């Protein structure tokens, strides 16, 4: 679709068989989701943002559907203020900025 | 133009008679720029993201030229790790997400 930016660009995602709401975030290199029970192996990792660094669980090769578009890649789980879809997955669904 | 997301969506902006580089960031509600000395009255504000909050100065009705496209709105200035153009100005230049 074409998504304007008057409101937050929130979309429904499906991950680990569960539906969630997430923000399409072109300023995020990586995808970060709030604490959740996700199937798969994981490794501790640190990710930094505007306020500093947080500890996350790094899951690799996770299936995630973003408004019906399938992606398979890295998902970080940790104390983010909001679920954010970063460029690592936005590229997989063919997302571009246009103006 | 059309901006793919393989790389950081960095562009040149002009603000207060200065050229700077900034990220087109659909995840930022408001535009936040590195410490800069801007004429005018301002309001203190706190903005939060991954890792917590930072303190910024809120300037209203600031003009910014983004790849030749003019926008006028709120600009937050403070010790941000990154310059971001947020939705408050991205809407003004007609920016959409497309996939
Ligand atoms: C020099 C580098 O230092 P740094 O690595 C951190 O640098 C950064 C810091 C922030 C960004 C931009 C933010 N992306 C982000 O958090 O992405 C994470 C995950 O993917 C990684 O890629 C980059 C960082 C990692 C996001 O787009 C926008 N944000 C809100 C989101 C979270 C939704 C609420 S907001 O910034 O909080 C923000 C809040 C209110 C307003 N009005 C304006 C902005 C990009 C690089 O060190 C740590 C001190």
């Amino acid at each position: 679709p074409q998504i304007t930016l008057w409101k937050r660009p929130l979309v429904t995602i499906k991950i680990g068989g569960q539906l969630k709401e997430a923000l399409l975030d072109t300023g995020a290199d990586d995808t970060v989701l709030e604490e959740m029970n996700l199937p798969g192996r994981w490794k501790p990792k640190m990710i930094g943002g505007i306020g500093g660094f947080i500890k996350v669980r790094q899951y690799d090769q996770i299936l995630i559907e973003i408004c019906g578009h399938k992606a398979i890649g890295t998902v970080l789980v940790g104390p983010t203020p909001v679920n954010v879809i970063g460029r690592n997955l936005l590229t997989q669904i063919g997302c571009t900025l246009n103006f």
